């Protein structure tokens, strides 16, 4: 369980994300797609963007990142009481997009790296530790939802 203070650290750096959701989403995908090229294949519809500049210039990829980040933020704000919006997410990612939990750990690494690069003064050790906890709680719970629908994560 996260303590109240850890949820507050998570939501404090999240307010900084919400200052530029589109830019954060672009930077998280570029980082994810550079670190773990297998993960850009899964995003088959962006599979052909070759450079960071092309990635930034994609309004489609830009909107996609805002959609994912908006969904994650709504989850984080529930501070763990998030079953209701995990269910539709798990169903689409399990049965449609086919995303293993290790891809989710890859994306969490990219989130933590982008949040650190962009807001170090608002994202130090206690905060990164609280965000790692939040995202692993998200991974744990959705892994469970995966199983409930069949097919492992
Ligand atoms: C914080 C974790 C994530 C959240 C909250 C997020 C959420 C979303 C949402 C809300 C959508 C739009 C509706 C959908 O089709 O169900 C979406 C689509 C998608 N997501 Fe995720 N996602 C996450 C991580 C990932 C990861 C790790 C991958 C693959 C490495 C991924 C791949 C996809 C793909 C391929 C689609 C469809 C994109 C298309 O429309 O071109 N998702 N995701
Ligand atoms: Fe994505």
């Amino acid at each position: 369980v996260l303590s109240e203070g850890e949820w507050q650290l998570v939501l404090h750096v999240w307010a900084k994300v919400e200052a530029d959701v589109a830019g954060h989403g672009q930077d998280i995908h570029i980082r994810l797609f550079k670190s773990h090229p297998e993960t850009l294949e899964k995003h088959d519809r962006f599979k052909h963007l070759k450079t960071e500049a092309e990635m930034k210039a994609s309004e489609d990829l830009k909107k996609h990142g805002v959609t994912e980040l908006t969904a994650l933020g709504a989850i984080l704000k529930k501070k763990g009481h998030h079953e209701a919006e995990l269910k539709p997410l798990a169903q689409s990612h399990a049965t449609k997009h086919k995303i293993p939990i290790k891809y989710l750990e890859f994306e969490s690494e990219a989130i933590i790296h982008v949040l650190h690069s962009r807001h170090p003064g608002d994202f130090g050790a206690d905060a990164q530790g609280a965000m790692n906890k939040a995202l692993e709680l998200f991974r744990k719970d959705i892994a469970a939802k995966y199983k409930e629908l069949g097919y492992q994560g």
